[PDB]
């Protein structure tokens, strides 16, 4: 029983289904397959395209799922997509009647398509199973929990009908409580309220990082007005005929005016985060309180996108409701995209359940082989130096004792989106300068958040407040407090009001990265390092080992630390030998507006990528020349001897370039396939 | 007591207030200014930028009716504008919030920019009047029907808060009797019904148009889904959670799918473009019925966006319901612009009323001084060829009658869609094979689109069924029955069901007009005209001579009757005298996307106009060099130099630019300020 789960758009790599196809319709694109009721493989397609949390249709994704199964495409038994066939069809009408050049083509066909050229396997359509919404999530947060009954909660955005839903589950089957209609939905008000911080989609976690810094009484009666809690575990959201966003009317006449781009946040931005964040929790504490005593139950399961809400979730452990709390490590669509599969093989009979609660989210593709590993980073040569120690963990603590930043990428990569020892940046844990730091080393502008840490489970007791029910810490799905005592020594990982997002590493849950916080701990009496996510500012979590040397390259992180080998890069490094290649999405633009007198006006030149969000960057004549010439195998030295070698100047403005994505720059070849590594 | 009306956005020439702000978010800028009561000057922004229905503040509209007005920007007493002023404060702050780049300026902060900038004048605080949108869409459609009590429905999209309100009048005074929510939009049901037919907003007339051609039965049953008429003159738009459009999720579970751009329209388009019209008539007859016995009144004035579909107002006068009738020429947004100047008026005084029912809406630019237009079109003389007739307007009736196609521009610009005898092209109304080649070799539009009639209002009963109500025929607001026994007659303005969207034209309404209609009718037995708006699918109406004179060359007119000269196109015309002008809108582009194993794909150039829904072409690289040397005073003809010379494939390229309105392309120079 081999069933593929699908989610997300369809949309080839270089075009959308329509043009600037906004980022929201069917985002986070992913494929999953289950065997025999477990979870075999399971990545993002952003991780592979690397568009943060794409919309284009995940084909990458099922061919590195594929690979990992040992599987021809004709061994798939079944295809779960994670929404109702007539409301994803009913959607790309409504996209089709907007773009009226744009060919009728609806989701069975397309994904029929996209598998058979991409593939070259023609699905039969019995094989196609489409699947509810909110069904998809309940199954892929229930079935991992290792629960054998829970109540489980789905909230986010919306599914075809409702905006939640709450479930009973026993064994492998799912029934249906209750739900809430479209238009009260939670995951909306969120977004709705992020666009108010100059944010925007996908940026909600930075508005959950801010909310500690605010005063949640200054808003307080202004969301009450957007809200009623009711009996018997009801509420309202009060809407308006104004525009399509609940919150920004009221603000509006109250004088709250939206953030702007690089404006700093002012105590009112604060503020307003802080009323947002208690809002929503104030909404889901009483649909559970009413959930968890009409139905009696002392188990959870939370899913859906609101539950990557952290501190929401760190309440709900903290609230006595329950005895246990289990969240996945992907409660977005990426996850109903996996729990879609599980409803397939339902639908056609044989439902198999994992046989153990998930501890590691360690599913996406490999590095490689060590042979093709040591292969690859001797191409990269030129601009790195590489040593080969006896015991790299061993070393990497004594370097993260020492003080410095380590890059950290072993195995298969991380499904969802926290970085958990596979694809991550490691630090001591300690130093409160550590977060001014290393947002600086990765280019990025989260100072107000702090960043999560990870402890061994032996010694996360005696760091961290993890009482009342039991959750699940190998996700850093919940927040914790830090015990009074223990916060000046954690720093750089403690926030403004003593609380944290920790991941418990096990033995079991992470192996090697168990063994690396353990050792670091033996060295300095202090078992917990800081782990954030292995990408800069312009990249979703790295995949590849390419991927991974890129990112080094282009951040100012100390050490890499890839597969037991220490990489840093040469004192001068060569970018001349790298092989500059576009993106699908890559453009390259020579442009003139209008000038005064109504004469052709300032003609400028521009790279871009070429989706709805993408970024855009003005480029040299030189450069625009150059990039001109591309032909994705002559080297970037090469293609420079043609407006007069690569000057300081030039490799500077590319290099600029590399940092933002625009284009993929790498030694000349690849890494091969993926090795048979015997696993 | 002088006061100007506004509507639209704030966008500047070359941008917009966000980017790519989308078509509908207010709509058909104009201006208005109003004298003593009387409207004196209108104009939408649309003629003069030569965008259709463009959303960009008015300001060229805004001094070309001081300008008509004779007045400085200090003489206005008050500015009004045509929503309230928290409503459009509010969607530009949602704009804001998805454009975090975009500073906070709200529209009286930008009002005030774009008069002062643009105009040299700083209007203070207290001359800025906000007003409630249908109440703007009243006071035009009633002030202007030469009644002294009435009931006023407006019905469009939306206002602030409704759809659609019912008024009495008395007087001048207002008062609001009914009103219908924004999720009841007899408009918005219009447009989301438009966009299945693979139309888009500014479309809704030509589904007007096909609606006679299908058959209601179809889709009767379906659309009946989507609406309930109830008690005491109320209804039911019954919505969905689906997709933000009430009709395409049900026509989609049962089959029906979008039309797409490009592709012919069918007989379930047919039947689909029936079965709305239909619904829409008979949801405003029931509110009409209820609201006519309700309030009493023997007589309508009918306005808002809606008030256009023809079809609809025909019915309403044939209904019985009511004695008179009255629509406004500009019933949509433009007319809700002029509206805000009458309520502006009214909140600083007393309100000064029309003293006539509106007649001509010949109301905007006129082309020029006799002087100033002969010298223009020496200017032109490379590519056309001059007569000066004795008695113009004898010589177009002579040539009508032998079946030329003729441009027509005289006067002052029609105000609102309609072309009415001062921007339009006309041809002999007898021949069914007119309306075919007019449709595909003049015009370029699908083959089931009607053409409209003008008859003399001496002759008007001998051709058509004015029986009903009275209404008004001066500007084509209802479509009405061709008398059976002429229908054969008028084989080009007769549509499929046998109704003309007539004007009935006058010696008052338009008296060049009018001798022309009636000379044609003593020469030829016949005293009709097709009569469609003088533009091609690339353009709005067009408003001064160069664009008449533009249009005339790049469709296929026989000849332009132009201010009582006679234009004809040379046999070889030197497009090399022409002088290439970039629109503030035109953006010059050469474009890499990515190749085979990721290399940079091969270069392709494009012209293309910049705001939401403008067209693009593909260029050669050689008119793309060419273009990128456009300064605005030197020739195409020696700008080709460059390029080697202005050959004929690099004319032949740059006429299809022209024609589609990519670039300005005109002798040296100008025609001056209008004399
Ligand atoms: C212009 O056309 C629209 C616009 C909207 C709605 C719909 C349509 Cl057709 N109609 C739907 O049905 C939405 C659909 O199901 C969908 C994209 C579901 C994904 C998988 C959710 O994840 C997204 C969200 O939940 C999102 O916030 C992140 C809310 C977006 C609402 C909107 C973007 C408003
Ligand atoms: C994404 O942001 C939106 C979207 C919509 C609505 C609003 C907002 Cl903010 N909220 C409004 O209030 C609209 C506003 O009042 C407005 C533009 C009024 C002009 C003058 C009307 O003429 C337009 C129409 O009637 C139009 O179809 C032609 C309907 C468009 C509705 C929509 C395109 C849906
Ligand atoms: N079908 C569907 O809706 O997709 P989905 O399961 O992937 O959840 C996305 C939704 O979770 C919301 N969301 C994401 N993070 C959130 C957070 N930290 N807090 C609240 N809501 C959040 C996000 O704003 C968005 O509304
Ligand atoms: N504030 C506001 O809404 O603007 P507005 O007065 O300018 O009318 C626009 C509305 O008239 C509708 N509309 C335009 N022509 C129409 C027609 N022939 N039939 C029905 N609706 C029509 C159009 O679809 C749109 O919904
Ligand atoms: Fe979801
Ligand atoms: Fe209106």
């Amino acid at each position: 029983m081999l069933v593929l789960g699908l989610n997300g758009n369809f949309s080839a790599a270089d075009t959308d289904v329509v043009p600037q196809l906004g980022e929201v319709f069917f985002h986070d694109s992913a494929a999953s397959l289950i065997r025999d009721g477990e979870l075999v493989a399971a990545v993002e397609e952003e991780r592979l395209n690397r568009i943060k949390k794409t919309t284009k249709f995940p084909l990458n994704a099922v061919r590195e799922c594929l690979a990992l199964a040992g599987a021809r495409p004709e061994d798939v038994d079944a295809v779960g997509y994670y929404f109702p066939e007539n409301h994803i069809d009913t959607v790309l009408n409504h996209l089709y009647t907007e773009y009226p050049r744009a060919p009728l083509r609806y989701s069975r066909e397309l994904i029929r398509q996209r598998l058979k050229e991409g593939l070259g396997w023609d699905l039969p359509d019995e094989k196609l199973v489409y699947v509810p919404h909110h069904e998809a999530h309940a199954y892929s947060s229930y079935l991992h929990s290792g629960m054998d009954s829970a109540l489980v909660l789905v909230l986010d955005g919306r599914g075809e009908l409702h905006s939640g839903t709450v479930y009973r589950a026993e064994g492998t089957r799912l029934e249906k409580l209750a739900d809430y209609p479209v238009p009260k939905s939670l995951g909306g008000l969120y977004l709705n309220a992020t666009y108010l911080l100059g944010y925007g989609f996908g940026d909600e976690y930075k508005v959950m990082g801010l909310a500690p810094w605010g005063n949640p009484e200054t808003y307080r009666d202004t969301f009450a007005k957007l809200y009623t809690l009711q009996d018997n575990g009801e509420y309202e959201l009060h809407g308006n005929i104004m525009v399509p966003n609940l919150v920004s009317p009221l603000f509006y006449a109250e004088g709250f005016r939206p953030r702007r781009k690089g404006e700093p946040f002012t105590q009112a931005h604060r503020d307003f985060a802080a009323a947002l964040q208690e809002t929503v929790e104030k909404i889901v504490l009483h649909i559970l309180e009413y959930w968890a005593k009409t139905s009696g139950h002392s188990r959870l399961c939370f899913g859906g996108g609101v539950a990557h809400n952290s501190s929401l979730n760190g309440l709900i452990l903290k609230s006595g409701l329950f005895d246990e709390v289990f969240v996945h490590p992907a409660s977005h669509d990426a996850g109903a995209g996996e729990g879609a599969a599980y409803a397939a093989a339902a639908s056609l009979g044989t439902l198999e359940r994992p046989g153990k609660r998930l501890l590691s989210a360690s599913l996406g593709p490999a590095l490689g082989g060590r042979e093709q590993i040591r292969a690859r980073l001797a191409d990269w040569a030129p601009l790195i130096d590489v040593e080969f120690p006896d015991d790299a963990v061993e070393t990497a603590a004594g370097l993260l004792a020492e003080g410095q930043v380590l890059g950290w990428a072993y195995g298969r990569s991380e499904f969802g989106p926290r970085a958990l020892g596979h694809r991550s940046i490691v630090a001591d844990a300690r130093p409160e300068e550590n977060r001014t730091r290393i947002n600086a080393m990765v280019k990025k502008r989260e100072g107000f958040r702090p960043f999560a840490p990870v402890v061994t489970a032996e010694a996360a007791r005696d760091y961290f407040d993890l009482s009342g029910a039991d959750g699940n810490h190998e996700f850093m799905s919940f927040v914790v407090p830090v015990l009074p005592e223990r916060r000046t020594e954690l720093g750089a990982v403690t926030h403004v009001d003593g609380t944290a997002r920790v991941q418990v590493v096990s033995a079991e849950s992470g192996e090697r990265f168990h063994r690396l916080v353990r050792r670091f701990g033996e060295l300095t009496g202090t078992p917990v390092l800081l782990n954030t996510s292995f990408n800069n500012n312009a990249e979703p979590i790295v995949q590849s080992l390419d991927d991974v040397v890129t990112s080094f390259l282009t951040t100012d992180l100390d050490v890499l630390v890839v597969e037991d080998c220490l990489v840093r890069g040469k004192a001068s490094p060569d970018l001349g030998v790298l092989v500059p290649r576009f993106r699908p999405v890559t453009r390259l633009v020579e442009r003139r507006t209008a000038g005064p007198d109504a004469s052709a006006g300032a003609k400028t030149h521009e790279i871009h990528l070429d989706y709805d969000g993408g970024p855009s960057a003005k480029v040299s004549p030189e450069l625009y020349e150059l990039l001109g010439a591309v032909d994705g195998t002559t080297t970037l030295g090469d293609l420079a001897k043609t407006v007069g070698g690569l000057s300081d100047a030039l490799a500077t403005e590319v290099f600029a370039l590399w940092e933002q994505r625009f284009l993929t720059l790498a030694p000349a070849g690849d890494i091969g396939p993926l090795a048979d590594d015997g696993t």
